[PDB]
């Protein structure tokens, strides 16, 4: 399944009661990860919604269109994708470039957000000393050579010790990830800051960060949640790709927060 | 994503290891429900010897579901055209369950495409027709959710599916994903494939590897196909069905040195 949405190609997934009548959760993946990332989840949701994954531009088995891209084309992709599906509005949740995208969504097209669960993110993420380096090495020396050092931030040493299938499966994705698409999406992230715009979110927000994670703080997503109107912050015992490392606390908060 | 139109199909494929390298090439074939994901935690270890080839089996994965019923020919000319596309001349290959079957097949009948065959999980005829036949009515007619239930707690011990709830639920979602009209027409190939009669004639260094609590396909039929095969020799791993995932770093190992001896 693929959906042509801004002239571009994505591949996206369904579960739940299709002829059902739940409400729609959107969820929207990691830089370098494919929707694979969030097959944990997929039960527990499917119990509560209807479930819309997807391959963000660049990744996994969508298209890769050329770059830079920016965050209005991964918030126009989001609607473009629910536009063709017929979703007039959606709960969301979102990991790292995920929720930054959950930010901007949020904040600028609430009429097609109901909640919104910003997971591992920052309104801002990292900075030009992490994105530049990045997307010129994913350029000139493929994806193979940066999941050496961009895996460990993801996961604790001792859960990548305990889970080598987990982690070969996750960094297989990710070292197959188009390299372009890769570094575009670099682009997209260095560029965005919606520091400006998350005050002006008045939908339900959950910020879910991870104690060990670098890529995105607990003082970042304390800052995101704070800036939020009624924003819950909530902190796992994980690193960066929290949904598989703590995946039953995870998925407990998120349909918790989801189907109050 | 890599796609090759061969056989009059199109298949999706992988490559690791340096794809102009001169390594030996290793074909990797998925068991029936799976794609080329499961094989993730092999690829590491056979990417430092090998080049290798991963492919999700026609019906499956990101590859087409051409109109069933298919065939083991239909199977062995995937894998064929496959590397005739790539160029690749010979290949060990590694097959699980219906990759297995497939190996038993490509070994018989293509020595001369084959170095060594590592086949894993398998026999060279799985199952009957009274598992078939009802399987391929259920997932055309119910869907691959209800399939599933059925179906993966064949694949791995109680045990290790109680440990392992993020590996059991990226598995399940391929599974569940698969065409069910993809699935269902391999259902057909296997029921219809009956190899023990060409295992004997396989001419190349063969490894059998079986898991103890297999029952999809037991270890007394990776004896036999071991016994049928001049030279093949026979390893058990404790593991259910998948056991390249349940037991991952003894089954590498396994599957490594026998390749590399
Ligand atoms: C791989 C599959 O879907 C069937 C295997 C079995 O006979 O249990």
């Amino acid at each position: 399944p693929y959906a042509a949405v801004n002239g571009t190609e994505l591949h996206y997934r369904i579960d739940g009661e299709r002829h059902g009548n739940a409400p729609w959760i959107v969820l929207s993946n990691s830089l370098g990860t494919d929707l694979s990332m969030w097959a944990p989840q997929v039960a527990a949701l499917s119990k509560h919604f209807r479930v819309l994954r997807y391959d963000t531009r660049g990744h996994g088995h969508s298209e890769a269109p050329k770059g830079p891209y920016t965050i209005e084309q991964l918030t126009g992709d989001v609607l473009g994708l629910m536009d063709t599906l017929k979703i007039a509005r959606a709960n969301f949740c979102g990991l790292s470039m995920g929720g930054l995208t959950g930010v901007a969504l949020a904040a600028r097209h609430a009429d097609r957000i109901e909640r919104v669960a910003l997971c591992n993110t920052a309104a801002r993420i990292g900075s030009p000393e992490v994105w530049v380096p990045r997307a010129v090495k994913a350029r000139t020396e493929g994806m193979h050579a940066l999941a050496d050092a961009v895996l460990p931030r993801w996961f604790t040493a001792d859960y990548m010790e305990r889970e080598p299938v987990v982690l070969a499966m996750i960094r297989d994705v990710f070292v197959h990830t188009d390299k372009e698409g890769y570094a575009s999406n670099c682009e997209a992230i260095d560029a965005a800051d919606l520091r400006p715009e998350a005050p002006g979110i008045k939908v339900p927000a959950l910020v879910i960060s991870g104690t060990h994670d670098l890529a995105a703080t607990p003082a970042q997503g304390r800052e995101l949640a704070q800036a939020i109107a009624g924003a819950r912050y909530v902190e796992l015992d994980a690193s960066h790709i929290s949904n598989i490392e703590r995946a039953d606390a995870f998925t407990k908060t998120v349909v918790d927060f989801l189907t109050e």
